[PDB]
């Protein structure tokens, strides 16, 4: 649905929003899903990740 | 927590993890908090952005 920035937020990247504080901003259904920053434990390496590509253990 | 790779995944960015089925991940605890990806009703640009930096309307 609607949300609202609270902060003002500069792209870092290619793929990430710039925004400023008090725009409207609307939810974009993704089949990825929301992305989580994850570790991984097998090979050591650390980044963002697509939640619907993994499930509990 | 701990999650499992239930699918392949190849970085497309800087920033995002690259993982092969059944990696072991562990979700790192971030001020950012989840990304979205949403879409801007004030300048019509759309891309990923932090979830703690927004709130509902």
């Amino acid at each position: 649905m609607t949300f609202v920035a609270l902060y003002d937020y500069e792209s870092r990247g290619e793929t990430d929003l710039s925004f400023k504080k008090g725009e409207r901003l609307q939810i974009v259904n993704n089949t990825e899903g929301d992305w989580w920053l994850a570790h991984s434990l097998t090979t050591g390496r650390t980044g963002y990740i697509p939640s619907n590509y993994v499930a509990p253990s």
